[PDB]
């Protein structure tokens, strides 16, 4: 379709890269939907033009601007900057339904079938499995839902200072209702469970469809030996296995593009 | 004594592979009673549990079934032969052979009840909570089931054919009841019935947010409660949720178990 898309957020040039790899992986796996990305003033004009190459739409969001819907809220709760910025994904009404994906995720296979789910379908969080991990979720853009969330943010904020805490306080029926809204863990694999319940990973990690590099060091901070074709830190574990797929894509599909803007 | 209806067809089953866990079994049951459960308390024991300790169990628990898979006559035996690493696993599965019950809630000895959980009996065959590791597998630490010799033989076969993907019972029980993750949300016990003592510090915020309601604690991981050192005077263990819990465990072990234990041997 063209009224259905993948939305991601890029708060700056660092993540901007993850955004580039994300989209690239999405394309590489032949998605038929659109690729939109929300950017903030913090992303360099140059980098921003590279995004325009990979993504179909490049919406700019600046909650610091007094004119922005979220602004007044940011005032009340300053710690929710990135959170309110991400929520703008709900304001992209030019789409009927979208699948949001943080820039620190990676697609390992076609996931277009996620568009079969309805408002707030996400996978569980390895931490407290009765909360969904806001790293990958399917939603219906709606200005109301947007204002809805905004209010909640203002009234009670995030129980964890992030968007996952807000999004979970709002869509608080996910854990106990409609199993169809429970995305399989492999649509969002957290790169800790791939070594935490290691056996489980060795068992089903193979099917992994989306990887979520959450935690301390993001993929773009590892060091990649282009010659040996792997990262620093043999490795028959989940994570590297993945970190290498990320770098293969960054090197093969992004760098070139980046170099042309003299960004690399 | 107002003693409300006593379910004698539904019970809480736990396993004690030896004297160490035997203590956890004692604390478990005790917490269960302390929180006024109306069901029965059964416990499966193996030859490894001392005759003495075994008699203490008979004080706290209603039934004390003895399971010895090494015995050539035991149903599991032939399977243990095929897969030796599944000893404890096949021993725990015997919980399904306790047909004197219509429905039971199983709980590993390294768990602790912080509140009445008798309402777990409202669920059906294989309801459990998710595992903090790979949340699409249920943590076999606390689950509700219907004893059935068939279901038992069912599992036994699976064990023999493909074994456990993680060498434990949770791997087998998840390979069998493999519909849990994507079917019947009513069979998804809330994390607070099977809380793991890592998420209480792992997604620390989340704990600080809902850990308060915690109904059952699951001391999984390296050091079991019975291996910590408790200062009876200061009333706490050696080196906030977690200790918070380890202390409740020790308060119960000291207040309700020790006495019972002391009056025999090994105080």
């Amino acid at each position: 379709m063209t009224d259905q898309a993948f939305v991601t957020l890029t708060t700056n040039d660092a993540y901007a890269k993850g955004a580039l790899v994300l989209g690239s992986s999405l394309k590489q796996h032949r998605t038929s939907r659109r690729l939109a990305v929300l950017t903030t003033p913090q992303v360099s004009d140059t980098m921003r033009k590279a995004l325009e190459i990979v993504f179909d739409e490049v919406i700019t969001v600046d909650i610091l601007d007094s004119g922005d819907s979220a602004h007044l809220t940011l005032m009340k709760r300053p710690e929710l900057g990135v959170t309110l910025t991400k929520l703008h994904c709900w304001s992209l009404t030019q789409y009927s339904k979208c699948v949001f994906m943080d820039a620190d995720t990676l697609v390992l296979a076609n996931i277009d079938d996620l568009f079969e789910r309805e408002e707030l379908s996400a996978a569980p969080d390895p931490g407290w499995p009765d909360c969904f991990n806001s790293g990958v979720f399917v939603y219906q853009p709606s200005v109301e839902t947007y204002n809805q969330l905004l209010h909640v943010a203002s009234e009670q904020g995030s129980f964890d200072g992030g968007d996952q805490g807000l999004l979970n306080t709002f869509f608080n029926s996910w854990a106990t209702t409609d199993i169809r809204k429970h995305l399989p863990f492999i649509y969002n694999l957290s790169s800790i469970s791939i070594y935490s319940y290691l056996p489980a990973f060795k068992a089903f990690g193979a099917n992994a469809k989306v990887v979520h590099f959450l935690g301390q060091t993001k993929p773009w901070n590892y060091t990649y030996d282009t010659k040996t074709k792997s990262v620093r830190s043999d490795p028959t574990m989940t994570h590297p296995q993945f970190l290498n797929v990320w770098w293969d894509i960054f090197t093969t599909s992004v760098v070139p593009l980046l170099q042309q803007f003299g960004l690399v």
